[PDB]
């Protein structure tokens, strides 16, 4: 005759989560449906477990519920509503019916209960209605666009607050973002006041710059960073570590024999043998070869043709060797500034004759390295590459799939981050242009020209390190990046293989969910796409099988996470004492050997303020937002099946156990690598 239905809301902790407006629900079961019932009596403010019971026609078995706002009143503020959860009990139902949302409320939110679903799993024919129709909208709201056509796809927004709220920053995220953003133009305000008529006039004139920012301590390389074993260290553990690779042969053009560096060999062997022994690695920055820097300059195989206070910059594309000494250091042995060998660009050893052409050296092979960290390795390859997996999780994965209960916390953060990059940091007059030679528009050209490259199988990191020969450690010690990457690309996978078995039985599964299939396809076909010019990207059209689906999975939320950190939150370190690492320089670089001086050196190196702006950047790119979740921490994601949620009790679990791994590996290193702990690894690319 009859239900009572006991409800229960829990609204989510975020700022601006609760609501005013007039909410109703809607229950709808196996015998009909109940109109609209008012939820309305007292507040849904942020983190409220609240109340109600309602009375209405008995539905029998509950099979959904519709949540309604009115959007609220001429008073309201901000009538959107977070909702993490409502749970309801039928008084003819013996029963709890949980159903997780976790997005925003605006007017209308349909929800299910119970365990997450493939399309083709057995449910009520209204909830496959309700799951084709949210997959429509999905579509219409979620669109794609492109900087160019030789970009990887993004999501269509003129600015953040044209985003869906469910990929907006959270207010917190906003509040940091901006706050640093302030904080930046006060420091450099203050620091260009103290500096102001500074004699810029040696390398420890720079240690003043970060003096006034919160950096979390001082750079790390401050106190080493001339030296050859430090500047080696890093190609390792610094910022950049995935271009270093090993060396079977020396390149055509780049002509060093064992009378260039055997003076720097010392485990009884000449550079041949070294070479057949793995102890020889090298860096290839050929991809810069064309980069235009601001102000005009255009690389070339030679360097730059022979060319009053004009803002002009340069850039390189450096072959370096480097040796595994006999203690285990990766030793700098030999740098050729350019691609194209010969007099005017010879090659350059620790030992020259004149100290400061060996320090200009190194000076060349670091503003080759920022160029192509920030750009390639960090922007295009974390950030704007994986955008396009964001927008098809959205575009594609219904929000009762289980897919998109795994993927929700770790591609959070990405959509945001790059349409307010977009608009103020690498976009036209960007924090970027301010900061790196190729900004101007370079910038966009050399990442297209990287995009060309970019495969799929480049975010497998195990095959990736095996490819570059970087993965033997008897050979290559002391690489944390590779161990702990290693350690926790394992640790992901196994997760991600026991989600996927829970609900995919055998690989049939995987080959009749079509919205797995539309979301790798959306991909394949919209997202990185084959343009003329292009390799091919490595992205599949469909999946057929359980393996292919774990591989692409790893690779994607192992990018998002760890690889992001290990590539962002490394910055400080590596940047923050200018010298260790120039992102821009002045002069072009030298045509005979002899010529470097100290002051020779000052000049070409970036200006006071030049570096002043890298800091700012540095510090707006790595400050973590007060309300950031960390690996694993899935607190705000929608599972209810209780074997993923014992999957996600066992993978918290491990990477626990890495962290003390990584802990204790630290305690006995000279300089502890702390940027693939997980409790420093945000779940996602969110700054
Ligand atoms: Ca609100
Ligand atoms: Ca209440
Ligand atoms: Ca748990
Ligand atoms: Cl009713
Ligand atoms: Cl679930
Ligand atoms: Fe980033």
């Amino acid at each position: 005759h009859h239900a009572i239905y006991n409800v229960e809301v829990e609204t989510g902790d975020r700022e601006h989560a609760g609501t005013d407006a007039t909410i109703t629900i809607r229950i709808t079961g196996a015998k009909g449906r109940t109109d609209y019932l008012k939820l309305d009596k007292g507040s849904f403010e942020a983190g409220s477990k609240e109340q109600y019971t309602v009375q209405g026609f008995d539905v029998g078995d509950i099979q959904l519920i519709e949540l309604h706002s009115d959007g609220g009143g001429y008073w309201s503020g901000d009538p959107d509503w977070f909702v993490n959860r409502v749970i309801i009990i039928s008084s003819t139902q013996d029963r709890v019916y949980s159903f997780p949302c976790f997005r925003w409320v605006i007017k209308d939110m349909v929800l299910f209960p119970g365990e997450a679903t493939l399309p083709f799993n057995e449910v009520p024919a209204i909830v496959s209605e309700q799951r084709q129709k949210e997959l429509e909208q999905r579509k219409l709201t979620y669109q794609w666009d492109y900087v160019s056509d030789d970009m990887p796809g993004n999501i269509k927004a003129k600015t953040h607050d044209d985003l869906p709220r469910d990929v907006q920053f959270t207010d917190e995220k906003s509040r940091s973002y901006q706050e640093s953003r302030k904080a930046a133009l006060v420091n450099l305000g203050i620091g260009s006041l103290f500096t102001m008529f500074e004699n810029w006039d040696s390398y420890d004139d720079y240690h003043i710059l970060y003096r006034n920012w919160i950096l979390g301590g001082t750079p790390n390389m401050a106190d080493r960073w001339h030296e050859d074993r430090w500047f080696g260290y890093q190609f390792l553990n610094g910022a950049n570590p995935v271009i270093l690779t090993r060396c079977d042969a020396l390149p055509s053009n780049f002509p060093v024999t064992n009378e260039h560096v055997n003076a720097s060999l010392d485990r009884g062997k000449n550079l041949d043998e070294e070479i057949k022994d793995g102890h020889i690695y090298i860096v290839d920055f050929k991809v810069l070869v064309g980069a235009k820097s601001y102000g005009g300059p255009v690389l070339e195989d030679i360097g730059y043709k022979v060319p009053d206070e004009a803002d002009i910059r340069y850039c390189a594309a450096p072959l370096a060797l480097f040796y595994v000494n006999k203690l285990g250091h990766l030793m700098p042995i030999a740098i050729q500034i350019n691609q194209e060998p010969g007099p005017e660009n010879p090659i350059w050893t620790p030992h020259e004759e004149n100290e400061h052409d060996w320090m200009m050296a190194k000076f060349w092979l670091g503003v080759a390295e920022s160029n192509f960290h920030q750009l390639n390795t960090h922007l295009l390859r974390t950030h704007l590459t994986t955008e396009s997996f964001a927008l098809s999780t959205w575009r594609n994965l219904a929000s009762a799939h289980p897919i998109f209960k795994l993927l929700q916390p770790h591609i959070y953060g990405v959509l945001a981050i790059d349409t307010i990059g977009r608009k103020e940091l690498w976009g036209s007059g960007g924090i970027v242009d301010q900061s790196l030679s190729l900004g101007g528009g370079g910038h966009v050209t050399f990442m297209e020209k990287c995009f060309k490259e970019v495969n799929l199988q480049d975010y497998h990191l195990p095959n990736a390190l095996k490819k570059r020969g970087v993965d033997d450690p008897s050979k290559l010690p002391g690489f944390y990046y590779r161990d702990d990457g290693l350690a926790l690309w394992e640790a992901i996978e196994t997760f991600i293989g026991e989600i996927i078995a829970i609900f995919y039985k055998n690989d049939d599964d995987v080959k009749r969910d079509n919205e797995i299939q539309s979301w790798i396809y959306d991909v394949h076909k919209n997202g990185w796409r084959v343009n003329p010019g292009h390799q091919d990207h490595g992205v599949p059209a469909s999946f057929e099988s359980r393996e292919q689906l774990k591989e692409v999975l790893t690779s994607l939320v192992f990018t998002f996470s760890c690889q992001h950190a290990a590539v962002n939150f490394s910055q400080k370190d590596h940047y923050g004492f200018t010298p260790n690492a120039p992102a821009i320089l002045r002069h072009p670089p030298p045509k005979k050997k002899g010529e470097a001086t100290l002051q020779s050196i000052l000049s070409t190196l970036p200006s006071k303020s030049q570096a002043a702006k890298a800091i700012a950047t540095v510090y707006i790119l790595t400050k973590f937002s007060e309300d950031e979740r960390y690996l694993g921490n899935y607190s705000a994601t929608a599972w209810e099946d209780k074997d993923a949620l014992d999957a996600i009790n066992r993978f918290q679990d491990k990477l626990e156990d890495i962290s003390k791994k990584i802990k204790q590996r630290n305690e006995n290193l000279e300089v502890p690598y702390i940027y693939l702990l997980p409790e420093r690894i945000p779940n996602g690319t969110a700054i």
